[PDB]
């Protein structure tokens, strides 16, 4: 098996999270430690399902840039065992865009889901719902509902969560280290 394939299987494997709040399914991805991330309209309460379990969260913190709009991403602390694999080199210092990306999704509706949602450029703001988002990037893909929290990836980098879509469009909000560190 090849270098890209066996990268987001091991993600699949390591990182990337089932899971399920009061709005419903999306994708979480673990960074290091028992830091995640989820997209902020997801609302994870004080538990949240992870697979086959139900998961206290000890600290929520919604991303704001410098002007207080919102970047539409969470962190959250789960009170587990488990430490994440730390991925937080795999994530550019800088939101980076990337050719021929591929979002990873897992769900339990769509389960260690490959979606070729080609080149990835820069966006900045988007509309959402009426919420103002930054720092978001874009591809042609027609990503739908269900999809949200995905991981937008591409060479051994994790550049993106997906936030949105418009039914021809996907929108990711981009990801930096300096987010987890
Ligand atoms: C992922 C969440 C989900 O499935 O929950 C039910 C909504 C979802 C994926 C996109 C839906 C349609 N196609 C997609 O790729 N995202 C959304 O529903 C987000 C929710 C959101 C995001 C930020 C703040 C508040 C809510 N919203 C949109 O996709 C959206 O509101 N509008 C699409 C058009 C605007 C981008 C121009």
């Amino acid at each position: 098996m090849g270098p890209s394939l066996d990268f987001a299987l091991s993600l699949l494997r390591r990182n990337v999270r089932q899971v399920q709040t009061d709005q419903g399914h999306f994708t979480m991805l673990g960074v290091r430690d028992r830091l995640a991330v989820l997209p902020r309209h997801s609302q994870p309460g004080k538990t949240i399902w992870i697979e086959h379990k139900l998961v206290n969260i000890l600290d929520a913190v919604e991303l704001v840039d410098e002007q207080g709009v919102n970047l539409e991403l969470t962190l959250i602390t789960l009170d587990t065992n488990e430490k994440f694999r730390d991925i937080t080199k795999f994530i550019p210092e800088n939101i980076s865009t990337a050719s021929d990306a591929t979002l990873v999704i897992n769900t339990e509706h769509m389960p260690s889901m490959f979606v070729p949602v080609g080149d990835v450029v820069q966006y900045g703001f988007l509309n959402l719902s009426g919420k103002p988002t930054h720092r978001t990037m874009m591809y042609n893909f027609p990503t739908k509902a269900g999809q949200c929290g995905g991981v937008v990836t591409s060479v051994g980098k994790v550049i993106g969560i997906h936030i949105g879509g418009n039914g021809r469009q996907g929108f990711c909000a981009g990801l930096k280290r300096s987010y987890f560190a």
